[PDB]
């Protein structure tokens, strides 16, 4: 077997691929230490993919694949600042070249999401065994995020159809039965049917599973806190930490409990 001498991913040098993933996933205007943290997370998923068949899907504990932005569209996103942003992301990647996030020697599920509701989530496998590096932590910087609070409006008929339920008479829609350690909704009950908060988020395409709701006339107004699954690293949180002077190593240590930064050469 003739083995390729250079590390390539979809025909590109590995580090350049990482640069592309970072730019596709985190806003370029974010602090450099936050981008460095995102590069470890992207590189962690890349190495994992390559070490297990070279498949395209990440070994993410959360439900997901997503866009790898082209230059054409990064110019439209970054407008004229394209050049400076590109170089910023390149520095962040090269500065962390070869670094990945591990736990007990193996690459982790370096899960990330845009904005928390104030906290991240505990994650466990299908059988309920905890992922020890995905623990619910405090993420107070997200309060100041532009995507912290949000509202989504649905007609009663659409809402009822999408969730396959009849709304409560109280005008209270559906009763929220409990919250997670991350303060996200655990379960919702309607007359004769119950759904998990996560299932409600998917069926309605909510910004997050931390929500409250009310009925206004023939409409349901849903107010969410956060944006994304809430597992692992908050992007807005990492930026907040970086704004108060913390390094990428501090950021990852905060969001992934007990994580160890290794060089990939070992593998």
């Amino acid at each position: 077997v003739y083995r390729e001498k250079q590390k390539k991913v979809e025909s590109l040098p590995m580090e350049e691929y990482v640069t592309g993933v970072v730019a596709s996933e985190m806003n370029a205007s974010f602090e450099i230490e936050a981008l460095k943290a995102q590069a470890l997370a992207a590189r962690t998923f890349v190495v994992q993919r390559m070490l297990s068949g070279g498949k395209k899907n990440n070994a993410d504990v959360t439900d997901t694949d997503q866009v790898y932005k082209s230059k054409e569209e990064l110019k439209k996103q970054w407008g004229n600042n394209y050049e400076n942003n590109l170089k910023k992301i390149e520095e962040a990647v090269s500065k962390t070249a070869g670094q990945v996030l591990t736990y007990e020697g193996k690459p982790i599920s370096a899960s990330f999401f845009s904005t928390s509701n104030g906290r991240t989530e505990n994650a466990a496998d299908y059988w309920g065994n905890d992922y020890p590096y995905l623990k619910s932590v405090d993420s107070p910087w997200d309060q100041a995020s532009p995507k912290f609070t949000s509202e989504q409006i649905f007609t009663v008929a659409d809402f009822q159809k999408r969730l396959g339920v009849k709304v409560l008479a109280d005008g209270k829609v559906g009763d929220i039965k409990g919250r997670t350690e991350g303060k996200r909704v655990k379960d919702v009950a309607f007359q004769g049917k119950t759904l998990t908060g996560r299932d409600v988020r998917d069926k309605l395409e909510l910004r997050s599973s931390d929500f409250t709701w009310k009925q206004e006339g023939d409409k349901i107004v849903v107010t969410t806190k956060g944006f994304g699954h809430g597992v692992g690293m908050s992007q807005y949180g990492a930026n907040g930490m970086a704004a108060e002077g913390k390094k990428y190593t501090d950021i990852v240590a905060h969001y992934y409990k007990g994580v160890e930064i290794k060089t990939m050469n070992d593998y």
